[PDB]
């Protein structure tokens, strides 16, 4: 009669998979992912840090861009994550096998990473990737220091329980630049109200909007560059139109309120 | 010359290890641990639930008390935890091997349980126990239903990041009894202010005092019975002097404020 | 220019995904998977055992067939595996979440299962599935007893390091039937000689042919029924043409020797 | 009445905990553990390798000896293990947190390491330590290359399922020296015959004696130096009386045969 359906691959817009050369954000901070997925390399005298890696198939491209920047596999010391979905943490397991890197994450992100995104609160097993283990668990507001660049974790639960903003201070034209890599604030297809798998979902998003609004934030970056109005293909003007953290949080809250109203009506 | 020190066993007051026969709390709820460590058995037509197990060496005693209650190893379906320290989650791994039980816990408790209490935020590796894996991850306010007894998780971070209160409604003398198993609110030897491993420790405790104060709570129980003024050796009056959740939270907050003042002075 | 390739779903022949009603093998043993993937249910008075589950998307179908047999989710006690590839262990994680079942496996299978088939010795990350944890680790020749049905593990490394044959004795028409569920002995696209990830691959296959040849084996079943000449769609004659364990081992060794010769020539 | 017993710490002879300064074995190989527990540091231009760490409380001493040798925490790249018992893998988790090191191990050792030595086939939970995760799984005969020093794994199951000998070639006085770090071949208090948790124990030991006998072995070292007649406190003559691999294997087999005979008589 009728067989069960074939497994469906997690397919994405081509621009999410379009390689780009490294794009400099500040003196030691570079975008090294694809046109439409952020993966940030921060280079110190004491090794390099990667914040996100994008999709599972991006590992070799990331390593090629690291090499172009002078970062060998032994020089990658630390991987940090915005959240542990397949389009941001996809290549983490492979990167750990191929480099010196260790992963630091909060408990919620660590648990999701260790199950490869399976049993997701909203997606089930629809979007999985190779599992990886965290080497260090961080708490809210904890700092991690690499070569005198201090990264601070700001938990902003909602998009996932373990969603995190990472902040650090780099320099540009001699002057300090407070960089905020704020996680996604979307809720794509989520049941927001009365969700048995996430009962306090709405309260957590509301707190997260407030957290993002208050981040130290001369420059905002986001896992999907379009969410913060970055255009990584625009060269010297890639960041010209970027939102402030305040504007990003307000836009996300307006969208969220509209989604709540539509859910009540549906 | 001088060898490194021998490993130090986690030794406890004898009353924490003193077996007791099952003590009935409500129609389907029993204390089955030791004189000074709580381990609650809730019996349903659809299997039994255990909330905490005490110290690592308590597994056989727990199984003996379960048998006395008519609960065979196959009948134990679920283990819930207040927090994943050795004196409350100690025998979980062994219980999983010897029974049908699966563990449900929040992400923070799951991560700590899976490392057997090692790399504790405050105790380091001083207090470890056999590691165990969680089978289900719960979110704040999520319910788990076993035989029509509905258990609700109320996160109350502080004592550990993953500290949880569990509430359910049983009956006694025909009437509903709202039981609150509230976690520890102590901070034994903790650095409270400016702790790099737990930057928001104070805010989390303060929120947790408020959470405990508001629990549905006709009867309060706690992992250390003395914290809620239970005396499990007092028979028909074991619960007579028990605190309300409001009184427990107020006493814990007063103690916490005193500890903060002493830390500033030290 | 040219984006990175999209992820490729693990797609299989339709017959591997074609549901079938339960097919009785012996008094307490049933095939409950699909036309072309084995999943064996053994029913005891003390709960049920499942040997393999097939593809990830088969979980609900398996539970439906279990219900048809009188096995509720609480009644499934144990899951055993031939090997931890996606087409045999695919739905294990989901089955553990939805039933009482615990997994017993050898260390090699447990490690591969816990990474969801990622970093496979031969397939890399090409064929992954939701990760799961084993609850009990077994050694070669160890027995597991459920309701007086004794299952014996016979390690037969090669297809995977952790490949296992499981044997047990059921009855049929009053008489004992020694059932052998022997794992795959294929090496699909494998580098056999001088493989740096599996240096003793050839010796292990040769030992495994000998192990299979000697199993107690009135009835042979295999994860892919065609490998043992079963036809699960043939009804009362589904097993009529089945190979002996001796014939299965000889055919596998002949094929393996041909593959070695072709590898030397390529 | 009578409380349950207190947990018993894993206590050892003082010499196992007696720190020593680094002792040179060959041009790039040093003993850096204690008088009576081996922990080998191999120094390359491309980072350092540690084979075993001894007891849990040895981590800081190991790091101090690494510093004395010019190896900073970032320079430690790889940890290899003989077997995953507390007196050899004890400080692995802590070393991973404090250095750049990643662990490579076979599946059996990885599973035991990840449960911190709990549920041991012979010791139960009597001898546990902080759990750690392996970063790479190795197969029998696989090589790992660090700075042109090639380490080969030779599985020698028995003492634990995952027991491994590691071999490599260093130099001394200009000439190549084939170093064999062979695991323990003891069976302390083990049930050897008919052990349900290890049915093929005897066959595995017998194969392991043969494996050790045949290792490339100009210099033999063992996790307990006394097993190979090393005296790490004897300075320039520490290795003078060391056994060959052939002599070590023969002595272990003679002892094993005596233990079998005594078990039959008991
Ligand atoms: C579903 C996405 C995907 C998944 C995840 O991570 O959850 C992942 C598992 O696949 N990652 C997401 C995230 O926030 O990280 C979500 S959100 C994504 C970003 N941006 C797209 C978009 O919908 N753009 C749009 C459409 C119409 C008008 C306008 C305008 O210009 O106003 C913009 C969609
Ligand atoms: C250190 C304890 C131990 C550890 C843990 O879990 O962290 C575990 C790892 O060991 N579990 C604790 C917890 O809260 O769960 C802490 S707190 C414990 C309970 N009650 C004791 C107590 O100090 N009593 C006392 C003393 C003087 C006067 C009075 C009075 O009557 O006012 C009372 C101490
Ligand atoms: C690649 C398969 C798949 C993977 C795995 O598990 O490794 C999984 C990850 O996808 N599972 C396999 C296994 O042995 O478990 C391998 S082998 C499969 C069975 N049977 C097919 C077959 O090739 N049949 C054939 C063709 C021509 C003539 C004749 C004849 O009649 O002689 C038969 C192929
Ligand atoms: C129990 C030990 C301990 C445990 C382990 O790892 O399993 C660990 C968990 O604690 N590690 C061991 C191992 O082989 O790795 C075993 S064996 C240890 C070495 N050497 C001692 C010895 O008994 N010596 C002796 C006595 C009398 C005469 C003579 C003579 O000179 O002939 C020698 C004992
Ligand atoms: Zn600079
Ligand atoms: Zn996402
Ligand atoms: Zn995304
Ligand atoms: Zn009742
Ligand atoms: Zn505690
Ligand atoms: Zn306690
Ligand atoms: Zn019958
Ligand atoms: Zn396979
Ligand atoms: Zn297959
Ligand atoms: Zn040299
Ligand atoms: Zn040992
Ligand atoms: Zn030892």
């Amino acid at each position: 009669e009728v067989p069960l359906p074939q497994l469906r691959a997690y397919t994405v817009d081509a621009s999410w998979l379009q390689p780009m050369a490294p794009l400099q954000i500040a003196d030691h901070t570079w975008q090294i992912g694809t046109e439409d997925l952020t993966a940030l390399l921060v280079q110190t005298p004491d090794g390099a840090v990667l914040l996100d890696g994008g999709m599972p198939q991006m590992a070799s491209h990331l390593l090629d861009n690291m090499k172009a920047r002078g970062v060998t596999p032994r020089d990658l010391r630390l991987i940090l994550l915005s959240h542990a979905h397949a389009d941001h943490a996809g290549p983490v397991a492979e990167l750990k096998r191929r480099t010196g890197a260790k992963v630091a994450a909060n408990a919620e992100s660590a648990v999701l990473l260790a199950r490869g995104g399976s049993d997701d609160l909203h997606f089930g097993d629809g979007i999985t990737y190779p599992p990886a283990n965290a080497d260090r668990i961080v708490m809210d507001g904890e700092v991690i220091t690499v070569g005198g660049i201090v990264f601070t974790a700001h938990f902003m639960a909602g998009h996932t329980p373990g969603s995190t903003a990472w902040t650090w201070t780099d320099t540009r034209n001699g002057k300090p630049v407070r960089i905020a890599y704020a996680d996604s604030l979307s809720a794509p297809g989520y049941q927001l109200q009365g969700n048995p798998r996430y009962p306090h979902l709405i309260e957590d998003y509301r707190r997260s909007f407030a957290t993002v609004r208050a981040l130290p934030c001369d420059v905002l970056l986001t896992p999907h560059p379009g969410a913060s109005n970055w255009d990584y293909a625009a060269g010297a003007r890639a960041g010209a139109k970027a939102l402030t953290c305040k504007a990003y949080a307000d836009a996300a809250e307006q969208k969220f309120d509209g989604q709540l109203a539509k859910e009540t009506a549906g």
